[PDB]
């Protein structure tokens, strides 16, 4: 629908940016508020750092993806400066997160909790198939009440015919993404099913970066000898096991996201 239209466009007047969280090279990131009272995060795009079409693609594959365990889109300003405003997240991105005091604290039962509410996050996604492409523990963000959501879905794309396959000169980061999107560009849902199992190991370590000790040529090395990331320290053997399943060579061994999900659930049940 046309702006004047789409029940998500509001005018730029009812909105106040507050606290400015993030600068970077396509915009700003602040929490503000909408009608005086709703605390929402709000994202401006810098005119002339990339497209504005580019840039809105983000909020229309949101107005798709509506679902509890997901960052929901809150609006949008469609005229410059362009603002993308969604719900707010109280405690910020997860890998910042799990290294605050509060985070630091957290059992091992309430992370196996908060990974199998992502993992059912990402099963909604699976089931309207979707895929994140994106997926690590810097785009988790975390509520008030320590309840976890899906982010960030500049990448996100809905696929026809289980497949993806982006242009051969892109680029994504070697830790967190599966070898066959790495290596062909092809990605599926069982491409972010790895980078799952990565995101486990960010659990698990309170944010430490994957792979402890290694360049991303080594990296690449190890996986294509059979080697798969090194135990982390204090990681149950069952989350690890858990790990190589989303780390299996053919992606259709991988598991779904609903089998990581009712996995999780036994584990901090358990727990
Ligand atoms: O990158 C971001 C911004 S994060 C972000 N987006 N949405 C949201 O709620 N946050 C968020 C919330 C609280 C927060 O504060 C915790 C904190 C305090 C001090 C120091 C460090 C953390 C930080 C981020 C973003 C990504 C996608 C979108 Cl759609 C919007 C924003």
């Amino acid at each position: 629908k046309p702006w004047w239209e789409d029940e998500w466009e509001v005018p730029r007047e009812t909105l106040k940016l507050v606290e400015r969280l993030g600068a970077g090279q396509f915009g700003e990131v602040w929490m503000g508020y909408y009608n005086g009272h709703t605390k929402v995060a709000v994202k401006s795009l810098k005119q002339g750092s990339m497209s504005p079409d580019a840039f809105l693609a983000e909020a229309n594959l949101m107005k798709q993806l509506q679902h509890q365990r997901l960052v929901r889109l809150y609006a949008v300003v469609t005229q410059e400066p362009i603002y993308i405003i969604t719900e707010y997240m109280e405690n910020g991105s997860l890998v910042d997160f799990l290294k605050t005091p509060s985070g630091i604290k957290l059992t091992i039962n309430k992370l196996l909790d908060m990974a199998a509410q992502i993992a059912e996050g990402m099963a909604f996604i699976e089931e309207r198939n979707y895929i994140h492409r994106d997926l690590r523990a810097a785009n988790i963000l975390v509520s008030d009440t320590l309840s976890c959501k899906i982010a960030d879905f500049g990448l996100a794309r809905l696929i026809e015919d289980n497949e993806y396959t982006a242009r051969e000169g892109a680029k994504f980061p070697i830790k967190w993404t599966a070898p066959e999107a790495i290596n062909y560009g092809t990605f599926t849902i069982k491409s972010d099913v790895w980078s799952f199992g990565i995101l486990l190991t960010e659990i698990v370590t309170h944010g430490r970066i994957p792979y402890p000790g290694m360049t991303n040529p080594e990296v690449i090395q190890n996986l294509e000898r059979g080697y798969r990331m090194v135990r982390p320290d204090n990681c149950p053997e069952e989350l690890y096991q858990l790990m190589r399943l989303c780390w299996k060579e053919r992606p259709e061994d991988r598991p779904t996201f609903d089998y990581l999900r009712s996995v999780l659930e036994d584990f901090f049940t358990a727990t």
